[PDB]
């Protein structure tokens, strides 16, 4: 049964999930690519010809050769508009055999009213403030008179996702079917709801265990989980909490790097120095079988050598037998490297 | 690393997982028992001396002759005046050499606050309107002048929980210090968030998954998942939700029993006959190793013996080598049967 592959982001986000997602998708040809996305962040994959995807509701492993069936997750906070447009954009790819499944609980965002409960969060924790939480709490309040949350309900009124929506037995049947399984993890470990930075994090646990309850993945489907890290953590900008005891806040000016900003916002992001402490932690909870380090660009290599390093007996301490497999370079197909061919 | 067993429930909740439990922890005799339970859900174990234990909060195998770790997940709802009730009725228990462990980010319940806003779906959908949802709520909204909710700020202002609230990192060294762990889930697999009768459902997923995650438990720690499940599955009293097509609601008159009450409320419990659709659903994503059948003091042997028979094969049908162990035949450790000694 052992047949999902799952990224997990082994920091505070944005390591390049999308960039190995995409990656993985087109050397592996996975049937089934599915997900459990909020509208907090995007994820970026770019192929080996140049050509651009950025999603926030699909999965970017719908780039793989093998494609059949693409799974947004009852964990799925979502805009129908956004999903429209995704879906056009990769229509080349989303063929008439080409499943979409949209699991019958997966919440609809209410663009006007979810983002603008999030207003005060958005300067106070230095929420994303794209509604996620706003929408999850509505769904939770479970009002019988309620029939514009939940997506099996939306769908009696929205057409524009009628085709997709299905009911809970055939989402257990579509995983049954599949042959290999690519889950797609979203935001970062050290931004659950339940580690330390508590309430300078996100609306939920970034878990393997809390992203396979999200997609309802049985726990004997596991095959492998893909853990991703950057040589220099980041954090949203403004006021978006705390860093571990072992790190310190960096500048874009001391990496000789330009600052990165969020896309819409253009929030510029907060940077800090690599974390043991933090990966000790990850490598505990996480347990990965693989490890990712991308941005190795920002570091010379004497830099992210000992940063591989220093991952693999994190790991170790932590019982778990992770391998630092592939290296980043750059945000395209083109640079991510396999560890042994580089050291 | 496998050294954690957990306690699920296959069907709508109250198949005696606290009998189950407290059973286990004097036979298996784990040192760390571990949960995250809500408000909603009460779990009874009657010894076999008769002494009774009947718990909200604490987990029912501090029964344990082993006993050095209690643990209460991230995921848990608790009244303190309760966990004080609960500590004082197992004072002989949990002795000077036991540690209580309260997970930081675990949510105090407001008695008055949580249960008022709950008023409303415990009419509209048969809601147990303990406060669970409510006070989870107030834990999502990550308002930092909230100092309120979680167990790590009330702890500062509430000296009665001081000495038990932990750091995540001292919760992580407890998990790894562990020899054997026993984590008991709670409620219902049919009553999850994201199964098929939402609204008339709890506030989150109750599987395995969703259990080690509100619990901080990684998943190489998994050893075995003990599934519970009853001849004639129930529900809460009221509009609490429709049944699967293959079964019946029935009363506690044809079945020639004593009317079972809700153990948070008082009203009539609701009961059905056994659901095979229920079994193939709950096996495919719980996945369970081995089965407790109870309530088989309801039926005659070859009823019983039956249903035992339907459950295998249910499991085999969604890839699942679950056998049916245990049969209860009342509600103490003596009406707990090997199933071998009995067909
Ligand atoms: N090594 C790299 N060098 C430079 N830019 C990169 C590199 N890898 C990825 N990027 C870029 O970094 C940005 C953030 O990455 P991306 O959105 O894919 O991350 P993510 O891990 O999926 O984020 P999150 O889950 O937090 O939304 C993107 O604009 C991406 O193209
Ligand atoms: N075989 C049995 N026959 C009769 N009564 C029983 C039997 N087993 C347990 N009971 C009683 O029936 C009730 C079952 O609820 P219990 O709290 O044990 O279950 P639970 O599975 O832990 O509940 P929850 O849904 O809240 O998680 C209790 O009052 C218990 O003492
Ligand atoms: N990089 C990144 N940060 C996120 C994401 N989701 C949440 N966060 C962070 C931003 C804030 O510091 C904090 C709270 O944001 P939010 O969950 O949107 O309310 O979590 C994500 O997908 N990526
Ligand atoms: N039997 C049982 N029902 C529960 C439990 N927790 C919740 N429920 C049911 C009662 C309602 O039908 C529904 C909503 O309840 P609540 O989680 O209290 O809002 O879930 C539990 O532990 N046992
Ligand atoms: O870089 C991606 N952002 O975090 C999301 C957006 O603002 O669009």
């Amino acid at each position: 049964m052992e047949n999902v592959d799952l990224v997990i982001d082994l920091q505070f986000g944005s390591t390049g999930k999308g960039l190995i997602a995409g990656y993985l998708a087109e050397k592996n040809g996975y049937d089934t690519v599915i997900n459990a996305n909020m509208p907090n962040a995007g994820h970026t994959y770019i192929n080996a010809e140049g050509r651009k995807w950025m999603h926030k509701v699909l999965p970017n492993g719908i780039v793989s050769p093998n494609l059949k069936r693409v799974m947004l997750g009852a964990g799925s906070v979502f805009s129908i508009n956004r999903l429209m447009e995704e879906i056009e954009m990769s229509k080349d790819l989303l063929h008439d055999k080409v499943a979409i499944l949209i699991h019958p609980m997966a919440t609809v965002l209410d663009e006007e009213a979810h983002k603008k409960a999030e207003v005060g969060i958005a300067t106070s924790i230095g929420s994303t403030g794209q509604g996620s939480m706003a929408a999850m709490v509505e769904k939770l309040q479970r009002d019988p008179t309620n029939n514009t949350i939940v997506a099996r309900d939306v769908a009696q009124y929205d057409g524009r996702i009628a085709q997709y929506v299905c009911t809970v037995e055939e989402w257990d049947m579509a995983l049954m079917a599949s042959e290999r399984i690519l889950a797609e993890g979203a935001q970062g470990f050290s931004l659950s709801l339940n580690q330390e930075f508590y309430p300078y994090c996100t609306s939920r646990d970034c878990t393997p265990a809390r992203f396979l309850a999200d997609m309802g993945i049985p726990l004997p489907m596991l095959n492998k989980v893909i853990g991703t890290a950057r040589c220099h953590p980041i954090r949203v900008g403004g006021t978006s909490g705390g860093h571990y005891p072992d790190q310190e806040e960096l500048t874009w000016e001391q990496l000789g790097q330009v600052p990165e900003l969020t896309t819409v916002t253009k929030k510029v992001r907060r940077v800090f120095s690599f974390s043991f402490i933090q990966m000790q932690k990850a490598m505990w909870t996480c347990q990965p079988d693989e490890v990712f380090l991308n941005f190795c660009n920002y570091l010379s290599p004497m830099g992210w050598q000992d940063i591989v390093h220093q991952i693999e007996v994190a790991a170790q301490s932590r019982y778990c037998d992770a391998e630092v497999k592939y290296l980043g370079f750059g945000p395209t197909f083109n640079d991510v490297e396999l560890r042994e061919d580089v050291m």
